[PDB]
C-alpha cells in the first residue's frame, strides 16, 4: 500500500517519437500503436523480462502518417485508426479527410508471428479518430471515439474551432460504419485545459461504454445496446472527477471494476464510487519521472497480471505544448496488493 507503485523503463524510442497507445496479446506481448515519427505498430515480446525484444511489426505509410488509437477485435486480431498530417511537429493538425481504419491480423498459423495487414474502410467525413473499443458479445465490431479541430490547417493554426465529438461503430467484416452517438457536451472540449481534445481514450465494459474526457476533469459511462447505440434517455453518467488531462485508461487487475488512467504526467486509480488516487508520476516521489503517459493495459500472462504497462510519448515535462520534447516510451508498473 506504500505510494507510488513500484515502476520500471522497458524501453525508450529515439527523441522526436510517440508512443500512443497499447493493447496486449493473448500471449503476453505489448503492440504499441506510434504518431510520430511515422504511423507504425511496434511489439514489446515477453515484457516481463529485464530487457525486452522491440520490434517493429508494420509502417502503415501505404496508407497514413500517423496512427493513434489500437484495440484488440477477435482473438489476436487488432485494429488501428489514423490519418495524414500536416508534419511530424507536436504540434501538427491532422489533414481532414484522410482518416482510415486498418486491421493487424495475427490470428493463425501463417500470421502468429509475421501478422497480415489489410485497409478497413476509409473514414473521410470522420474528423479525428482516436480511441477504439471491441464489443465484447461481437467482437468483430468496434466503437471508435472521434474529436478534435473541425478545420485543422498547415501551420499555423489559427481557427481552432473544435468539431462536436461523437463515436463511430465499425464492423470489421464487411468494413461498414456509421456514427451511433454524438451532440452531447460530455464529448465535447470548450478548451478549459487549453488545445487538446474532448472524449478521448474508451473502454466497454458489460453494456457500459466508458470514456475520459480530456477537458472537463470526468470519467464518462454510458448505457448502450448491442448495437452501440444509446439506450434512452441517453444521459452520459459522470464515474469520476479529477482536475486533470486525462488520455486514455483500462479496467484491471483481472475482473476488478478499478479504472487505471493516464493524466497529466502522472498515473491515476479511480474506485467506482469515483474515489481518486495518485499513485504514479507528478504528485508523489516519482517527480517529473513519467512525462506525458498516453495509455496503459495490463498484463495477460499468467505471471504478470498485476503489471501495469504504460506507453508515453515525451522525453521531459513540457513547459507549454509548443515546446514539447517528443520522445516515445514503455514503462511498467506494479498494482500487486493496491487497495481502496
Ligand atoms: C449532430 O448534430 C449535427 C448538427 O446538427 C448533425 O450534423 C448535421 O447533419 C445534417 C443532416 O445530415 C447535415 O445537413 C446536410 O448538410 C449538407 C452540407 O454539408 C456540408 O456543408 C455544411 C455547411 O457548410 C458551411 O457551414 C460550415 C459551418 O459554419 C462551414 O464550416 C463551411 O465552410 C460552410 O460555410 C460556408 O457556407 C455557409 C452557408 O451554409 C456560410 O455561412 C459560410 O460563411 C461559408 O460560406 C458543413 O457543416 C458540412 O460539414 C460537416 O459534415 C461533413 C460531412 O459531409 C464533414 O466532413 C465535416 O467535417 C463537417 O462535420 C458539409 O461540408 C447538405 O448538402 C444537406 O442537404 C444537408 O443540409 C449537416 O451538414 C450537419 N451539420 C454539421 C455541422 O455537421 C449530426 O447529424 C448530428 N449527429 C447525429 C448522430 O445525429
Ligand atoms: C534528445 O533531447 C534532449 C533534450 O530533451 C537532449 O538533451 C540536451 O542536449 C543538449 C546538448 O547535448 C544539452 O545542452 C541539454 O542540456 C540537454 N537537455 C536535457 C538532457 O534535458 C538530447 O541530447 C537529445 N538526444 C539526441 C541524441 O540528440
Ligand atoms: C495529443 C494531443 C494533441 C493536440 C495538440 C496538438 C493541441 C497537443 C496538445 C498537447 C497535450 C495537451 O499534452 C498533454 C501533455 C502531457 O504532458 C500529459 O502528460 C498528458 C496529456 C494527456 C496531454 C495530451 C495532449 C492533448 C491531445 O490529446
Ligand atoms: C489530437 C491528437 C491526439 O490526441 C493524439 C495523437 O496521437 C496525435 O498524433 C495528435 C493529435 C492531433
Ligand atoms: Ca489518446
Amino acid at each position: 500500500v506504500k505510494l507510488p507503485l513500484p515502476q520500471r523503463l522497458l524501453h525508450d524510442w529515439a527523441n522526436g517519437s510517440w508512443v500512443e497507445n497499447i493493447s496486449v496479446r493473448p500471449n503476453g506481448n505489448l503492440l504499441v500503436s506510434t504518431s510520430t515519427p511515422d504511423g507504425s505498430v511496434w511489439q514489446i515480446k515477453e515484457p516481463w523480462k529485464d530487457q525486452p525484444e522491440v520490434e517493429l511489426v508494420y509502417n502503415f505509410d501505404q496508407w497514413v502518417d500517423r496512427l493513434i488509437g489500437i484495440g484488440e477485435t477477435t482473438p489476436d486480431k487488432y485494429v488501428v485508426v489514423g490519418s495524414r498530417f500536416y508534419s511530424t511537429d507536436p504540434m501538427s493538425s491532422h489533414v481532414d479527410r484522410t482518416f482510415a481504419a486498418m486491421e493487424l491480423d495475427f490470428s493463425g498459423s501463417a500470421n502468429k508471428d509475421k501478422p497480415a495487414v489489410r485497409l478497413i474502410a476509409w473514414f473521410p467525413d470522420a474528423h479525428l479518430l482516436q480511441g477504439v473499443a471491441a464489443l465484447p458479445w461481437d467482437r468483430t465490431k468496434v466503437l471508435i471515439s472521434d474529436q478534435y479541430l473541425l478545420r485543422p490547417r498547415a501551420a499555423p493554426q489559427k481557427d481552432w474551432t473544435p468539431a462536436r465529438g461523437q463515436v463511430w461503430t465499425l464492423d470489421t467484416v464487411t468494413g461498414a460504419h456509421e456514427v451511433v452517438f454524438a451532440n452531447d457536451t460530455a464529448l465535447d472540449t470548450t478548451y478549459r485545459h487549453g488545445y487538446d481534445v474532448g472524449i478521448n481514450g474508451i473502454k466497454i465494459r458489460r453494456d457500459w461504454l466508458y470514456w475520459v474526457n480530456s477537458d472537463d476533469g470526468n470519467i464518462y459511462r454510458l448505457k448502450i445496446d448491442k448495437t452501440g447505440h444509446a439506450v434512452p434517455p441517453a444521459k452520459p453518467e459522470v464515474v469520476a472527477f479529477q482536475d486533470t488531462i486525462w488520455d486514455d485508461f483500462t479496467f484491471g487487475p483481472e475482473h476488478e471494476d478499478t479504472i487505471w488512467a493516464t493524466g497529466f504526467n502522472a498515473i491515476f486509480a479511480a474506485s467506482p464510487q469515483g474515489k481518486v488516487v495518485t499513485v504514479n508520476g507528478v504528485g508523489t516521489s516519482d517527480n517529473g519521472i513519467m512525462p506525458g503517459p498516453t495509455a496503459c493495459a495490463f498484463g495477460r500472462s499468467p505471471h504478470d497480471r498485476n503489471i501495469l504497462y504504460v506507453t508515453g510519448n515525451m522525453g521531459e515535462i513540457p513547459v507549454d505544448i509548443e515546446h514539447v520534447h517528443l520522445k516515445g516510451w514503455v514503462r511498467a508498473i506494479d498494482t500487486t496488493g493496491f487497495h481502496f
